[PDB]
């Protein structure tokens, strides 16, 4: 008859959150305008006003990606979900899939690729490494892939992968180019159409300063053709691009219900795109470049060594710092939080144990935050020694 | 250096949202506590405080589902995503999958099951219908399925599916029972462990009144055994239950990074679970029961016919009304919004073109809202006559 479970006592207490200055690889703190959007009332998930907001967002993604691609929309899930959406739609079982495995993101692309039946060909590199035109051309020639995955901003290694020329190279081998720009978008130069990128995705919670939970994606016509001529439906319904394209107003059919979009998250994402449209892409790139240069100079002043030696290969948004020999990286991370309420991170995937990671993301990429994190790091290094 | 795309003027003006009373089948309006939570600052997505909030949310789901299942968590996606996560983990290609296709939710389960290689066996019924024990047992004996899908609250048809005895019946046939309670949860009686349900899922944006974008799921040990003994990996990484289980603290291993959870959406979901824990499940059921009964009487007074004839079979949270002959249902929906700022909906799937749908969800299930939607309908009806 009765009730097994009683009302949880923890839930009868008010929600409270600590104040944390998030200076790791993401998510980032939210500016007032984004927080305000997140506190708004609901509207209809298929209403004319919702559709107008979705249209503005689409124009915003096209601006930040620098693309005129009609097939451009928001994925209702985190950065992983956008990657998975690209892969389950583009790749059919048996398809040759070339992957830049130079950190955790390439490792994740390999995993998803394998799960959906692709024949995966990793080009494996030690963390800190990047791919040359010559290396990719070799992979293209040897493996004849339908798709190449490359990470633009390798947030696990602090590496900025050059993108010029890779798209045209892929196209000469009849291969599509997929680029992960979750950590790079808004913080470094990126020009989707100019660079011949076929699939580009990013996430909301990095330099955009929106809450985590949504991601951005765009597909060239070459990519669309592959996704719309499959012999088999994608393994996913939730991420089926034909349904999503339709609902996001990317085709000539009336929008049909697919899934309920995250209405409130889209308010916030809209405002994040408004903030960078107001700032200007190039102005944002300059902000991050300068903030990163300031950070690097101060880190080296403390006698720390940047994990990526070539300044031209350093990702401005996420800086990897080699962990000083004899020092405990966990205790540095703990000290920084316990005494300054600042979050930084260690490594991720192959960079685990090797590095500290410091993020400079959007409105949080400031000289003041650089001073705050370097003051924290200094105190942690001293208490240790 | 030539930017293809200039900043979108649409984003260079303020975000504009209308004030709408949402009395369709969801999403519903947000109460003040839930809006307030949505406006908070970020914390670290893998911080101890975030983990504590996740633990409290988990206790909340165990309360609303009435289960002690350790494998209970939030899916980082809408209601569709929770359904897909259940199917992609439980079903291997070749598995027999029996489906109660008596509305759009069963049809969606067929679609997903087909995509992931299951041998799908629909028990098809006209909209308005529900399954008896005998019908299900007949399907079980015939198709010997590993899994049965049943919709609890059929929100496309207004039907409340009986659940007593179905779990016990499935287990006798060595079949797992999966139940969609997106529309029913919090609105009508439901007891996961007591009713022998193996997989139960719901959504954030129906009776809970949280923003759409997250969903709730729980798995019995029997369901766990299947997911953890399959010889093939699920087609999805983003929805892989072994990774999600671990990050959500359901394992005996330390939490490993999988994907970034939607931190802000979780503040809101936590608060929505807190509101219903304070009210009490039985009180919530009573509230919905009463509002619905009051709604049914006022609809019939206008000369309107309830689509579901048997009151015992009516879903309190979503009421289907037959479109009255002579009238344009589209114009009724439009009139109600244009003049009264209220959203109602037409049909969905097999009920498309046949019904109007009126939702009474959580704190919005009130006599006041019934009066408002009924006055709006009355004006709409008179206007067309
Ligand atoms: C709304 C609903 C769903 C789907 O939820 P989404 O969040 O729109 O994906 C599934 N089942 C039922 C019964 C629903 O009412
Ligand atoms: C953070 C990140 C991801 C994954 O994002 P999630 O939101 O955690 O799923 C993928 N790629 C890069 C480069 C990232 O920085």
């Amino acid at each position: 008859h009765k009730l097994l479970v009683t009302p949880p006592k923890a839930l009868l207490k008010p929600l409270s959150i600590p104040n944390q200055l998030l200076l790791g690889p993401g998510p980032s703190n939210l500016p007032p305008r984004i927080m305000a959007a997140g506190g708004l009332q609901m509207i209809g998930s298929m209403s004319k006003d919702m559709y107008q907001i979705m249209d503005e967002i689409k124009e915003g993604i096209q601006y930040v990606f620098q693309t005129r691609n009609p097939l451009t929309l928001v994925i209702s899930g985190s950065g992983h979900c956008a990657l998975e959406a690209a892969l389950v739609n583009v790749l059919e079982p048996g398809d040759s899939f070339l992957v830049g495995a130079n950190g955790i993101w390439g490792q994740r692309a390999v995993d998803i690729g394998e799960r959906i039946g692709a024949r995966v060909h990793p080009m494996t590199k030690d963390p800190g490494g990047h791919y040359t035109l010559q290396e990719v051309e070799e992979g293209l020639a040897q493996h004849k892939p339908v798709l190449l995955f490359l990470t633009h901003g390798e947030s696990s290694t602090g590496v900025l992968q050059p993108l010029d020329g890779f798209g045209e190279l892929c196209h000469r081998y009849k291969c599509l180019l997929l680029v992960d720009s979750v950590a790079s978008l808004g913080g470094t130069p990126l020009y989707m159409d100019r660079q011949g990128i076929d699939i580009l995705y990013s996430g909301s919670q990095k330099a955009l300063n929106a809450p985590p939970g949504t991601s951005l994606i765009s597909f060239s016509d070459k990519a669309k053709k592959k996704m719309y001529s499959r012999k088999t439906k994608p393994f996913s319904f939730y991420l089926d691009i034909k349904w999503l394209a339709n609902f996001w107003g990317c085709d000539d059919q009336p929008r049909m219900y697919h899934h309920t979009i995250p209405v409130i998250s889209l308010y916030s994402l809209r405002e994040s795109l408004a903030l960078i449209a107001e700032q200007g892409l190039e102005n944002s790139w300059r902000q991050h470049r300068e903030a990163a240069a300031y950070l690097h100079g101060r880190l080296q002043a403390l006698g720390l060594q940047l994990f990526v030696k070539d300044p031209a290969l350093r990702l401005p948004t996420v800086t990897t710092v080699a962990v000083p020999a004899g020092y405990d990286w966990r205790d540095i991370v703990s000290y920084v939080m316990d005494h300054f309420d600042i979050e930084i991170m260690g490594g991720l995937g192959p960079s685990t144990g090797k590095v500290l990671r410091i993020g400079l993301l959007g409105c949080n990429a400031t000289r003041e935050n650089v001073d705050r994190v370097t003051e924290a790091l200094r105190a942690a290094l001293v208490a240790q020694a």
